[PDB]
């Protein structure tokens, strides 16, 4: 289980889902800076508008 763990364009990076969490989550929308992908293990909340996708397989927020 993997899932990126970066943000926007920088070299990826990939982290193992940590103890208790086994998610991929994908958070992307835009603002001021301009389109903006959050990511990581796990699926949180977020506010009216952002666009999260969340899968339970590895790497799927890159």
């Amino acid at each position: 289980r993997i899932c990126f763990n970066h943000q926007s364009s920088q070299p990826q990076t990939t982290k193992t889902c940590s103890p208790g969490e086994s998610s991929c989550y994908h958070k992307q929308w835009s603002d001021f800076r301009g389109t903006i992908i959050e990511r990581g293990c796990g699926c949180p909340t977020v506010k009216p508008g952002i666009k999260l996708s969340c899968c339970e397989s590895e790497v799927c927020n890159n």
